[PDB]
């Protein structure tokens, strides 16, 4: 997160990290066993970890499991980023309480000017990177999709929408990727790619979640 | 390296890629079995790859070895990267041939004016991140130290020289760290910091190695 804030401790209960050894991905806790991410932060082995806030640190509320399951959207377009959602069951329910907490999937799709929280531990600056330890939030709205696909010419599809600050300065960044946008208390995004980060007239482009509730149920059903 | 060009396959030698199960950062060659990189690359296991062009692909002419001594210069100072510096001793010695051979220790600070050659496989993007898979080459001149210190006011030690493009567009970049500034067959700095990459008037700064000839003599004789 480019020009966010440190989050207050565990105020964003839902948010978990995607950990190889290192934390690479964020995302998002919907019900005790399963956490919805980016299908391109696919590892075959991910251990989730939930109750942080200090990536660095142990505090004394992580929980940390791994996943079991991994599934990708089957229609993930690895090079248009199209359909970039994936679903990770985890090998045991976790202990939901006031810092691990779920998050609600989306009745509808948020309006184009709702105000938005995004959070992770990505990427801070504009130009070269620098890892936070401690996890980031950031508000910020939703743009219309004519903004969005006047800012990507030919790269929006249906399934995209773009948050953000037409002027730059304050954006998501690699590491967020995976992690959510949440709106109103539901999950309507999930950070997936932008050009550079916090640039002026580019701004971020997330997974349209309430395009995938079905699929979301379907599979957690199947599964 | 942000703003180079993909250097010829294997005509950059003695670059190695430094990797724990990922490349974090480069290095260079000294003799048969010695690696300088930044003190700022130390992992307590490091597995040093040799012979790479494409760090994703086995072309047929990499040779990897552990690491078996990895020292950083004693006043390495973490905050302020002063003495930014490292040896490696592999744990065998390597084959020399085409594709793996040594770069020479420098028998004098080189003047600012002369040009470079900068390698990596770190980060291509002055904003966000993308990590190539083929050795990158940038030519770049060594700056006068009036120039480096105006840059970065109050920050640039006696062991620290600048390199690059004061309008900015090419520079090296995370990932580059480690590696070598080669100048008239001779290693004369070690990739070490910057503010963003390849930013206008933010060059980037490296180890010159120059006053470190004797340490590194020691320090291999001792060892």
């Amino acid at each position: 997160i480019v020009g966010g804030y440190t989050c207050q401790e565990n105020s964003v209960p839902y948010q978990v990290s995607l950990n190889s050894g290192y934390h690479f991905c964020g995302g998002s806790l919907i019900n005790d066993q399963w956490v919805v991410s980016a299908a391109h932060c696919y590892k075959s082995r991910i251990q989730v970890r939930l109750g942080e806030h200090n990536i660095n640190v142990l505090e004394g509320n992580e929980q940390f499991v791994n996943a079991a399951k991994i599934i990708k959207h089957p229609n993930f377009d690895r090079k248009t980023l199209n359909n970039d959602i994936m679903l990770i069951k985890l090998s045991s329910p976790v202990k939901l309480n006031a810092r691990v907490a779920t998050v609600a999937l989306p009745s509808s799709c948020a309006p184009a000017g709702t105000q938005c929280l995004i959070s992770g531990w990505g990427n801070t600056l504009s130009s070269g990177v620098n890892e936070p330890d401690l996890l980031q939030c950031l508000d910020a709205p939703l743009l219309p999709q004519a903004d969005c696909e006047a800012s990507y010419p030919g790269k929006i599809t249906d399934n995209m929408v773009c948050v953000g600050f037409l002027e730059g300065g304050k954006d998501s960044c690699q590491g967020d990727s995976g992690g959510p946008v949440v709106c109103n208390g539901e999950l309507q995004g999930i950070v997936s790619w932008g050009y550079g980060c916090a640039l002026p007239d580019n701004p971020g482009v997330y997974t349209k979640v309430c395009n995938y509730v079905d699929w979301i149920q379907d599979t957690i059903a199947a599964n």
